């Protein structure tokens, strides 16, 4: 009775349709089910507004036909965000699953939204989707990707910043499929710290 | 697969299990000096069960009712106005409550069409569904489930042969489907029914 954890090579392979579904038994079931969330910035509008679910999905398949479709029929706007998040987490810190926990997040520069924004945001999403933290996936709340014109944010959210176990070994694995050279030092930040605006910096509680 | 909840499991959940869509209440007064704009105000957003008996707790003891207002229920990224263009070529199944009324069935045939919305009451035509709305107001009280296409009467009158079945009500008791681009047009003391249960 164990977790469904599919590998990065399972989950490229079960990708460009195909699969007849054969008494709705023929697709892969995810260990949970993940809803796309769109937060837009304009229009004098309130925060919940702003925030609108596109879609949620349970399969492999049903991922791969999501990220199909958003990749061919969207194009990228800052002051947007995306955010996949586990079925009944608002992707907002003050969710009773988020507000003691926090991220790991990734600082992408104006040059590398062109070259790892794409490869960096689908790698990550394989890390949650395919449950790639082993018995600390179950705390992963969700990801987010921040498009901004000064430089891009992609983070894992976490559910709680006091599990530095979980925490520490979500932020290794994570850093090891972002293909990160040891040198770049990745930063998890509560949510309580990144919600107090104190100076230039954020601090993070640990770093890997 | 549609997650579907009928009104056991729904009221069972009442002091998490997702809904199959996330909803949006919205609140609007009819008020002149502030136009369309300033008088709609988005409340709220859920998406469980459990969330929506939250905000129906704290609406039904935080809030008292005002006639001239109205209140919306809408699946999330429509607006609870005909213009959308998930309304525009739409319409609504009506339900009219007289004076009498507001005092014994108001609260009760809401929660009942809150139920058909966020349960997913109508099969696959529950998808035609874009919200509901209920008008408080002096001559008697209006609640509407809104629809998308009026021209799906497979769609429309499931729909509305459900939600009679659903608010209790005799088969005397005829409900009519109107649609908006009718209801739009004031031509006298009424409009024309497209369709009729
Ligand atoms: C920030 C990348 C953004 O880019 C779009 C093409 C718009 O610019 C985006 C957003 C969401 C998803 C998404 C799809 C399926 C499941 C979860 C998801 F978050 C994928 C992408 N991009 C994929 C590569 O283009
Ligand atoms: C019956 C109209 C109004 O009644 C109050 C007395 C108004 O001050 C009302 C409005 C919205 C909601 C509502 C709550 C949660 C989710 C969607 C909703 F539409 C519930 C009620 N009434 C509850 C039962 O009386």
């Amino acid at each position: 009775g164990a977790r469904i954890i599919y590998d990065r090579a399972f989950l490229m392979a079960c990708r460009g349709g195909g699969g007849e579904n054969l008494y709705f038994q023929g697709k892969h079931p995810l260990q949970n089910r993940w809803a796309l969330w769109f937060f837009k910035n304009d229009k004098s509008k309130t925060w919940q507004a702003n925030l609108r679910l596109i879609s949620k999905f349970d399969t492999v398949e049903d991922f791969w036909a999501l990220y199909n479709h958003i990749q061919l029929s969207s194009n990228l706007m800052p002051g947007c965000d995306y955010s996949l998040f586990k079925d009944g987490i608002e992707p907002m810190w003050e969710d009773e699953k988020n507000k003691r926990g926090g991220r790991w997040l990734i600082t992408l520069n104006k040059q590398q939204r062109r070259s790892d924004l794409n490869r960096f945001w689908l790698e990550t999403l394989l890390c949650l989707i395919g449950e790639s933290f082993d018995d600390y996936s179950d705390d992963v709340c969700g990801a987010v990707v921040n498009v901004r014109a000064k430089g891009d944010k992609i983070a894992i959210w976490t559910t709680e910043c006091e599990n530095r176990e979980a925490v520490t070994h979500i932020g290794r694995v994570y850093k090891e499929r972002l293909g990160l050279p040891p040198k770049i030092v990745i930063g998890y930040q509560s949510h309580a710290d990144t919600a107090t605006k104190s100076g230039s910096t954020t601090k993070n509680r640990f770093v890997v």
